[PDB]
């Protein structure tokens, strides 16, 4: 998507993201910042938080909150202590952005090993679940609420080597869905596939590929820009690709 | 589909049913078995499956083998210990059902209970998934294996009060694209959508339809007649449905 706006374009707008320490996450969360949100980011490792928070503060002057949450271990009451903590700091949450994710292993379903493709379920599904609906009251106290989840090229059409993330990514839309279509008028609640993109976690899948190659994390930021905007106010309920027609595959 | 075997069509074939103690499981292990098949039931419940194992034997003259495995939470170990048991009395398997499924809460997102919302997705995801990777080899080792996984129209489209169940199915089709695609010409894999049928829990998340109106598991045994035959030996990746045209809903 092509998309050039002000730079106050969410200049009131209150916008949480997940796996905000790193890759496509930490660029969002920036992204946003740059252009005037007032961010929440999310993620275990809050070294790794405080890193980005800081370098927001460089290139913005307002510094944003972090808050720690452990996906693959949390539990629902331990999302509802941070919907709480979060709640007295906010009078809403404007946007979430689920970005966090585990990848697992990529390989044939036989030799896939389960401990960690349960992993994959309860980070990518389970708990990206309880985490909404933990964040699901914050939000729709907003002039109108966008929820955007994180999907994939193998969540709508599965692929050899892929497995548990497959999988959980389909969830991903299915969840999407039943959401878009249960907040008819109130939210606006679609994903975003990235698609190939410059982070450590491709290079993790392809080893092969040449990075330079691959399009990157700030190449891809309109769509997310879009979403959380007023440009799209009345869209819901669907899969935005970021890279239409870049098409599955290791080279490109 | 509209289909008219003879009654020696499976003859042959050694055919794994799971959910075989009710429902649609049930049905299609009392009709493969009708048609030739060597059937093995697996379910929770012993009781049940004697129950079940005693009338195909009162139908057939043959008795099945029944095994036990509780879904909720059967380890990965718990499922190679199983396909360990059947590997001493059979030879292989050329066909597994997948069948055995967990509805979970019809409610509102905000309403899921987390605790049943990963219920779902382990016994209708992860289990199933753990148990087709310890069944995978005696598949193999079939002239031609077929594997099917039950499906559901919010399993195409999510619908507004599904919710760990819309997300699970979604999951289940991903994970048969990604089995399909994956072993080329050694499987068929292909998921069925049962629609909606005349059984205990289209019941419970239907109590206003009149179950008279509803077609019956024996109604639609035809599709899965079909899947486990030689007449469909080259088709795989596919979801088929068994009401083609009756589309979502209540009232029929
Ligand atoms: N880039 C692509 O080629 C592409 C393609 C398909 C899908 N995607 C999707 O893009 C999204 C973001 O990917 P990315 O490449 O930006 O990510 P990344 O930098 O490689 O890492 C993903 C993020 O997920 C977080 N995370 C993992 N497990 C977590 C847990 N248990 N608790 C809290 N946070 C956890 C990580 O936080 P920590 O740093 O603290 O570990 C990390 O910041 C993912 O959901 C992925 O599925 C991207
Ligand atoms: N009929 C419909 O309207 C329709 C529509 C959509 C989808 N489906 C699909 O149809 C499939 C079969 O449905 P049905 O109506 O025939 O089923 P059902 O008779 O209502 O019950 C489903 C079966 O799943 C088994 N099961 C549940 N939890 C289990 C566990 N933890 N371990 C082992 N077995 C377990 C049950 O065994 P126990 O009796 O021992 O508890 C039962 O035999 C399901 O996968 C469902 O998703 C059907």
């Amino acid at each position: 998507m092509h998309y050039q706006p002000k730079q106050d374009l969410l200049n009131d707008r209150i916008i949480l993201v997940t796996g905000a320490s790193d890759g496509i996450g930490r660029e969002a969360a920036m992204t946003y910042a740059r252009y005037g949100a007032t961010v929440i980011l999310l993620g275990r490792n809050e070294e790794k938080l405080r890193q980005v928070a800081s370098h927001i503060n460089e290139e913005t002057g307002r510094q944003p909150q972090w808050f720690i949450l452990d996906l693959l271990t949390c539990t629902s009451e331990n999302c509802q202590q941070l919907a709480q903590r979060i709640a007295v700091n906010y009078p809403r949450l404007d946007g979430v952005l689920h970005n966090a994710g585990l990848l697992g292993d990529v390989c044939p379903m036989s030799e896939q090993n389960p401990q960690v493709w349960q992993d994959v379920m309860q980070v990518n599904v389970n708990a990206t679940f309880m985490l909404t609906q933990a964040l699901l009251p914050l939000l729709l106290k907003s002039d109108a609420g966008s929820l955007v989840f994180t999907s994939s090229s193998v969540g709508r059409q599965g692929r050899a080597n892929w497995g548990a993330y497959a999988a959980s990514k389909f969830a991903t839309e299915g969840m999407m869905q039943v959401l878009a279509d249960e907040y008819q008028q109130r939210l606006r609640v679609n994903c975003i596939n990235p698609g190939g993109t410059r982070t450590a976690m491709r290079a993790s899948a392809f080893p092969t590929e040449d990075p330079q190659k691959l399009k990157t994390p700030a190449d891809i930021m309109p769509l997310y820009l879009w979403l959380m905007g007023d440009d799209s106010r009345r869209k819901t309920g669907m899969t935005f690709d970021a890279q239409p027609g870049r098409k599955p595959g290791i080279s490109q």
